[PDB]
């Protein structure tokens, strides 16, 4: 599923991501656009043999199981296919665990390099939230 910008903002708000760990919803919309272009089915392979999955591009070396990242953790306790669903609940729940692990949203490179220090609220502007 390829989300609309205000559609995703609304679905993130429903799932408790607005102001979660002090991050306003713009930051979530922003890191979704530049990681996955709002496509829940985005996958990308990393150099080390791990894979990023879903609308936030969550990494198999630490958070999910794809059965092909030898010696990786499953700290969100989910198969990585579950992040590719049209229902973002699994992605949101894992993302709450990630952002709370100490390093904030800097875990997401594309948030660090393309959203942080920006007027992130522009990403929710015009939306009925
Ligand atoms: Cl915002
Ligand atoms: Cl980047």
């Amino acid at each position: 599923k390829v989300f609309g910008r205000c559609e995703l903002a609304a679905a993130m708000k429903r799932h408790g991501l607005d102001n979660y760990r002090g991050y306003s919803l713009g930051n979530w919309v922003c890191a979704a656009k530049f990681e996955s272009n709002f496509n829940t089915q985005a996958t990308n392979r990393n150099t080390d043999g791990s894979t990023d999955y879903g609308i936030l591009q969550i990494n198999s070396r630490w958070w999910c199981n794809d059965g092909r990242t030898p010696g990786s953790r499953n700290l969100c306790n989910i198969p990585c296919s579950a992040l590719l669903s049209s229902d973002i609940t699994a992605s949101v729940n894992c993302a709450k665990k990630i952002v709370s692990d100490g390093n904030g949203m800097n875990a997401w490179v594309a948030w660090r390099n393309r959203c942080k220090g920006t007027d992130v609220q522009a990403w929710i502007r015009g939306c009925r939230l």
